[PDB]
C-alpha cells in the first residue's frame, strides 16, 4: 500500500516570506508544473493504482512537486536549500527505480534540466 503523503505543514516551525522562497513558487515551481511530461511528478506515486508492490520498498523517501507546491503554499520551508533538496529527492529516486530509456527518466531528465535553467537565476539570499 502506499505510505501518507510526506507532510506539508508544519505547527511547530515558524514561518517567513523571503524573495527566493517566492520565485521558487512563481517561477520554478510554476513553470516546471506546466511542462507537458510534469503529470507524472504532480502527485505522489500511487503505488496501489499503478500495480507498483515493490516501489515503497525502494524509494523510503519519496517527493514529488504536488507535495514541494503545497510546501511553499504552506511556507513549510524557512531556507531554500530545503526546497531544492527535494526537487534533487524528486529526481533522484526517479533514476533509483527505473531502467535507462525509461519514459519516465526521459522525463525526469527534461525537468530537471529546466529545473536547472530556472535555479541559476534564484535571487540571492537576504
Ligand atoms: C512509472 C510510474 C511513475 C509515475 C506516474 O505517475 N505514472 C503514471 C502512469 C499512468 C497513470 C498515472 S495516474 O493514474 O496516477 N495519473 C493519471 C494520468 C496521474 C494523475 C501515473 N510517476 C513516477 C515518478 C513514476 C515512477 C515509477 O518513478
Amino acid at each position: 500500500m502506499n505510505p501518507p503523503p510526506p507532510e506539508t505543514s508544519n505547527p511547530n516551525k515558524p514561518k517567513r516570506q523571503t524573495n527566493q522562497l517566492q520565485y521558487l513558487l512563481r517561477v520554478v515551481l510554476k513553470t516546471l508544473w506546466k511542462h507537458q511530461f510534469a503529470w507524472p511528478f504532480q502527485q505522489p506515486v500511487d503505488a496501489v493504482k499503478l500495480n507498483l508492490p515493490d516501489y515503497y520498498k525502494i524509494i523510503k523517501t519519496p517527493m514529488d512537486m504536488g507535495t514541494i507546491k503545497k510546501r511553499l503554499e504552506n511556507n513549510y520551508y524557512w531556507n531554500a536549500q530545503e526546497c531544492i533538496q527535494d526537487f534533487n529527492t524528486m529526481f533522484t529516486n526517479c533514476y533509483i527505480y527505473n531502467k535507462p530509456g525509461d519514459d519516465i527518466v526521459l522525463m525526469a531528465e527534461a525537468l530537471e534540466k529546466l529545473f536547472l535553467q530556472k535555479i541559476n537565476e534564484l535571487p540571492t539570499e537576504e
